[PDB]
């Protein structure tokens, strides 16, 4: 057995150097990090890896950039009292974040996304996180913005209860957020420049899909994953047009999530792609995509060993 | 969600009055109870319901009868020594019993089963204890045996790593042992009078099935229970021969049960069954028997709420 709490929610990093960090919840309500650097052994997952706290069954976000002060990440989750929180890498620590003291009350049973562009050593970041006020069928999604000051944003989309969220900021200030409307279809919000539309994507998906969105490049690229826990993956791509979705999957090893688990992403480069899930274990596995190759079942991440064991 | 452990072991017990009471372990590896009386709903499985405390996803298991203190109830663990333990309720309140000190250890994997016989208000009970030493193939089943003071009794069996166990007493002083042998069958296990001998019963499983084993009355009826997570269960009965094996289940609920999860059985009376599981929630469910109307999952047992949900 791991650490690893069963349907714990998952958030995935990934920047150019490739370094990888991926984050999901212990058995004490922990958050844990692990790490990875190029293609060499996966790092951490351990008691000695926590980087915050949130309720047991937390949702969970994360972004990245690099600033004057380092690496800077940023986890997204909710504490006890279903307050929207944040934990902080400043480059060289661990700290509490500012979004907590805001108040934003989330729903139970909300998801959480977030994205960020801009922020370098040289600009700002552009943080914006995703969420949701009430559990039942119908509700919004909610957007929380950092462009120097934590202030309310955008909402919009009714969708099933809990639906999962993905994000991405597809070019500078150019946003495209998924999520799982009423129907059981997928559908796009978009932000080119002043104003949020209803983007052309739609595809059927099982109800209560896990979902999460990259993107990269000058089309620009964009993925699209979604997954129901002990179903296969699905993967919609746009490069111009958006294609027909396909299953990513593995012959010998079928449906190898468990039932009523999360996904997450990470991208960087041109490109490197990880899509994580959870399995018997209970384990932090990954597909992954290489140039030349296709995709395929990675590594498996550590995520702990109880005492006695 | 709840705070039952996923792949929790479970132990059970039940005594006419029917009372129940059921055994899990919580996120934090503490030992909880519910209990039911009747038909009425379960009560317990809370934060304030905790009895003991054992390593992250310990074995069980618990028998009980009545004194002239009380019901008696002892609970087998493992701590995070690998150290067989027990909880005891000596008819008013819930301590550490004296197994610990023993120094019994367990292989990692091992599983637990336990049988009693005899005790009451005017006799002392019989106690029977059974562990593996070794996790790997073709290990042993040991017996630890409280007959007035706890001393080492036989061993016996080549079995799958980290088998399932069912124990049950026929009769007085009359045991019957079920475990899956290398050759993946379920294999009996017999003790008469004044020795061990291999019993007549066997039937092939899925490797690693999860076992359980009751009786009652004269002939005696025996029933062994065995289930792989995410498959159907199974009985085998006993009335004077053995029947062919039949699959326990409901056409509109099919495999209830989440992969790699465990099953336990309780009866009393003449008789009264229940088959416990655990399912999507997470939650723990059960099979009941009814006289006249047979086999259904009845009503969950409550398993505790995490806070902010
Ligand atoms: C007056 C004020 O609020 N100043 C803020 C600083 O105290 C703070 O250190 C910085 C950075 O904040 C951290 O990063 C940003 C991007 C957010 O993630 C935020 O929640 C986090 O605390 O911001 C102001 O300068
Ligand atoms: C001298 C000695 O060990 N005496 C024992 C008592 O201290 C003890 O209270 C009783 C009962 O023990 C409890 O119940 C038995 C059936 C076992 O489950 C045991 O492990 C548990 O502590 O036993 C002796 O009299
Ligand atoms: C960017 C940083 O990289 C390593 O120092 C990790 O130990 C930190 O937790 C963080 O992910
Ligand atoms: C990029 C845009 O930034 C702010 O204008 C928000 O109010 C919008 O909803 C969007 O996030
Ligand atoms: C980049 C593209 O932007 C708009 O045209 C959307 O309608 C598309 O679905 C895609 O997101
Ligand atoms: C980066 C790759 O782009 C296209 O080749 C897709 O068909 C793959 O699934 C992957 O997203
Ligand atoms: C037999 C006893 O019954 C009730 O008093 C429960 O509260 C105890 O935990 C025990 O199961
Ligand atoms: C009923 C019997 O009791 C003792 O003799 C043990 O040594 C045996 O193994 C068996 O449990
Ligand atoms: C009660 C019966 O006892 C012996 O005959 C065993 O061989 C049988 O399988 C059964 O347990
Ligand atoms: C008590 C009942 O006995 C027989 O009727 C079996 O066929 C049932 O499955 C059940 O064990």
């Amino acid at each position: 057995p791991t650490e690893f709490l069963y349907t714990s929610k998952i958030a995935a990093i990934s920047w150019a150097a490739r370094q990888q960090r991926v984050y999901f919840q212990d058995l004490n309500g922990k958050i844990r990090e692990a790490q990875r650097g190029g293609d060499n052994p996966w790092t951490g997952g351990s008691s000695q890896n926590v980087i915050g706290e949130a309720k047991l069954f937390s949702p969970l976000a994360a972004v990245t950039w690099k600033s004057a002060q380092g690496i800077q990440i940023r986890v997204y989750c909710v504490n006890k009292d279903n307050i929207l929180s944040e934990f902080v890498y400043d480059g060289s620590k661990w700290i509490t974040g500012q979004l907590g003291s805001v108040g934003v009350k989330v729903g139970s049973n909300s998801k959480l996304a977030a994205l960020q562009w801009g922020g370098s050593e040289s600009a700002p970041p552009n943080i914006r996180v995703y969420y949701q006020k009430s559990n039942g069928s119908g509700s919004s999604i909610h957007e929380y913005v950092w462009s120097g000051k934590w202030t309310a944003g955008a909402s919009f989309g009714s969708t099933v209860p809990g639906t999962g969220i993905g994000a991405t900021a597809i070019g500078p200030g150019r946003l495209r957020i998924y999520y799982q409307a009423t129907d059981n279809k997928i559908r796009e919000h978009c932000w080119d420049s002043n104003s949020w539309y209803v983007g052309g994507f739609s595809a059927s998906a099982s109800a209560g899909v896990s979902i999460a969105a990259i993107s990269w490049g000058s089309t620009p690229q964009i993925r699209v994953y979604w997954q129901k826990g002990r179903e296969e993956l699905y993967e919609a791509a746009y490069g111009g047009s958006w294609n027909t979705p396909g299953q990513i999957k593995d012959a010998s090893r079928p449906t190898p999530s468990l039932p009523d688990t999360f996904i997450a992403a990470n991208s960087s480069g041109n490109i490197d792609i990880s899509v994580f899930f959870q399995a018997s274990g209970v384990s932090l596995q990954q597909w992954q995509w290489i140039s030349g190759k296709g995709w395929s079942i990675g590594a498996v991440v550590p995520t702990g060993t109880p005492a006695g064991w």
